[PDB]
RNA sequence: GCAAUUUUUGACA
């Protein structure tokens, strides 16, 4: 099949931090980057599914990207410009994703910028003190214009007149300045009394094309849209938004229908206004396709097959694409508002992928959905903290355990409209891991108990049918059974052998302990890692030889991954615990902490590892062979999960707020960077 | 959708 990305959420409260060029390509500022989305036939997506894909990222700003604008000049649609709280304006080439050139002319926080629609190399930027810079990127010239001591919110160069720029301020002031006359103010458009969010020029020049020079429209926090006459410097029309509610009021003035005007509205609803008169709501016949929070940016995009689309960004973290002909939602791209901490596929709902995210919502992605490549449901009730751990029930459909950074353990019925059940017992620290296993005493004295491991070092056994009851610290059983007097290690990982007969605990000191049912008799201690154990995974039971099921891979804060073979020690069932000090296999190549390892269900002994070194490595573990290295994340990987359907496909999540679905066969590098 | 949120996580172990 083919790669796919859930990207970070578009940035909020910026008058222009997204834009699109024909064909086409959509770009949106998110965090300190711009993410690029191919839209239309060029996307190369599965037939019958929405034609778009996230394809690249502009990396280099060191603080929030506040502004983004493409060059709309034929022959240079690949050029674009950004502004950032790092104080720079960068010019980029999207083909190579590199900085062409840049400036640091602004002495105050940049508000926005706009590529001249008329002058091929002109980018105009404005800051929160009211200073405007003109920048001609080819001659490397610039001009400083300090118009008014006033906080710029938005700026839009005229599409008709190369010298005229409209500027909108936090206090509701709107001016038109002439950049050839040292930024002289040509018009003061008085009327708004609160933030200007958007300025759109009429796409036709002249003032003989409207039922009541050039016309322009301004949208404001004051809940009105004003249309102005650029000859008489006065208002000619006021539109009042229909029903302190949130509002970002942005505009798009369609070229093919200049008597119409598109705006955002309360709640992120989109409206098409008839200027010859009043408004039509987008997606009126299924209102639920609308955004559910304020919309910030609207960007038209005409595909190479001449479909006229409109992309919208929103506080609700969805990017939506609208068919302007029908006012219907063509597709929705979901996005992530924090680290992708955890990934888990359900064994009983094929392709159902749960994602634990730092923004306090669980995503469930129906990855195999035929209608939609990003069929994602969001669960927030009872979550409300970073989701650091997940584990689907092994047999119960829709039953999902989750754990949070604040120590909470919960149980979701994802097929339902119900809030989750919360365990009355919390960990003191982050929930690292959840696993289902057979109950142990006193609980065993439900087919499966829920086990949770917290950062404080305790593993708890929860009864999924009595979560408001007490959870049990398994150390009490471990001590009893094994006659342990000493100070218990701090547990940092738990992993059940597939047969439910053997539990492995990883510890902060690097040790791995092997315990047997029914009473957790200690049969083995593995002393191989020298640092905290993050991840343990037992090989599946459906490989070509029974021996494979005794294989256990593990990763610590050191870079070297080990495989151990527990067949001898388990089958011997010793009456006093053995120590293993030698690995069955060693997998060297990463250069930082290993956060997660997972065996392919499709192969004998094929492992993928996620690392702080910013890569996922695929190994033929039994031959200690590095196969391929995925380098698509820009940050520390936190989780990895094999596709349950495709031997070639792996999903990974990182602290770059991204989930990538990628193919082992498409990777150029065989090993991690050295 | 029917919540909240001007959000966007120093590093070790």
């Amino acid at each position: 099949q083919e790669p796919r990305t859930l990207p970070p959420s578009p940035n909020w409260y910026c008058a222009r931090c997204s834009d699109a060029v024909p064909g086409g390509l959509f770009g949106f500022a998110a965090r300190t980057s711009v993410f690029l989305v191919r839209v239309g036939p060029g996307a190369g997506e599965s037939p019958g599914t929405p034609p778009f894909r996230v394809i690249g990222e502009l990396v280099g700003h060191t603080e929030r990207v506040s502004g983004f604008t493409f060059s709309h000049h034929p022959g240079q649609y690949n050029l674009c410009a950004t502004s950032s709280d790092d104080g720079t304006v960068k010019i980029w080439d999207v083909e190579t994703k590199t900085v062409v050139t840049e400036h640091a002319l602004h002495q105050h926080t940049i508000s926005t910028l706009h590529w001249s629609p008329r002058v091929k190399d002109l980018i105009v930027s404005g800051d929160e003190k009211g200073v405007v810079f003109c920048y001609w990127f080819n001659r490397n010239d610039s001009q400083h214009l300090f118009i008014e001591p006033r906080t710029i919110f938005c700026l839009t160069c005229s599409p008709h007149h190369e010298d005229l720029v409209a500027i909108g301020y936090k206090d509701g002031i709107v001016v038109i300045i002439d950049i050839s006359k040292k930024g002289e103010v040509i018009h003061r458009l008085r009327g708004h009394d609160d933030e200007i969010h958007s300025i759109a020029w009429c796409p036709l020049p002249g003032e003989d094309c409207l039922s009541i020079g050039c016309y322009l429209a301004t949208g404001s926090k004051d809940q009105t849209i004003r249309i102005w006459s650029c000859s008489r410097g006065r208002g000619v029309m006021i539109l009042k938004l229909p029903f302190k509610e949130r509002l970002w009021l942005t505009l798009h003035w369609p070229s093919n229908q200049p008597t119409q005007l598109v705006s955002s509205c309360f709640g992120g609803e989109l409206l098409q206004w008839d200027l010859t008169q009043k408004y039509t709501l987008f997606s009126a016949s299924s209102e639920g396709q609308n955004h559910s929070r304020i919309v910030f940016n609207l960007c038209p995009l005409q595909t190479e097959d001449d479909k006229q689309l409109l992309l919208s960004t929103s506080m609700d973290r969805d990017v939506k694409c609208w068919d302007i002909a029908t006012l219907e939602c063509s597709w929705t791209l979901p996005s992530l508002g924090g680290f992708a901490y955890s990934l888990a596929f359900s064994s009983v709902d094929i392709g159902s992928l749960a994602i634990g995210v730092g923004d306090g919502m669980i995503r469930v992605w129906n990855t195999l959905s035929i209608k939609n490549n990003y069929d994602v449901k969001n669960f927030w009730q009872g979550v409300k903290s970073k989701v650091t751990a997940l584990c689907w029930h092994p047999t119960k459909e829709g039953c999902l355990a989750f754990g949070t950074d604040d120590g909470k353990v919960g149980l979701y019925d994802t097929y339902s409209n119900k809030p989750p059940q919360i365990s009355s017992t919390y960990h003191k620290k982050t929930v690292y891991t959840l696993a289902w296993g057979p109950p142990v005493p006193p609980m065993s004295l439900p087919s499966l108990a829920l086990y949770s491991c917290g950062g404080e070092g305790i593993v708890l056994q929860h009864n999924p049918w009595k979560l408001s009851g007490e959870a049990f610290d398994i150390n009490k059983l471990i001590r009893d059974t094994n006659s342990i007097k000493y100070k218990l290690p701090v547990h940092t990982e738990i992993s059940w052998k597939a047969d439910g007969k053997i539990m492995a605990l990883g510890n902060e000191d690097g040790s791995i302990e092997i315990f047997q049912i029914p009473n957790l008799k200690l049969i083995c201690t593995i002393q191989q890692h020298h640092k905290l154990v993050n991840t343990i995974s037992w090989h599946h039971e459906h490989g070509s030889q029974p021996e494979l099921s005794y294989l256990m891979a593990s990763g610590s804060n050191n870079a070297v991954i080990y495989v151990h073979n527990l067949k001898t020690v388990i089958e011997s069932s010793p009456e006093s615990p053995v120590t293993i000090t030698e690995p069955y296999r060693t997998l060297s190549g990463h250069t930082a902490k290993i956060t997660s390892v997972a065996w392919s269900p499709h192969h004998d002994g094929r492992l993928v590892s996620a690392s702080y070194d910013g890569t996922a490595q695929v190994w033929d573990a039994l031959r200690e062979e590095p196969l391929c290295n995925f380098r698509g994340h820009r940050g520390r990987l936190l989780c990895v999960a094999w596709s349950p359907l495709d031997p070639d496909c792996i999903y990974s999540g990182a602290d770059d707020f991204c989930v990538h679905k990628w193919l082992t066969s498409m990777q150029d590098h065989s090993r991690p960077p050295q």
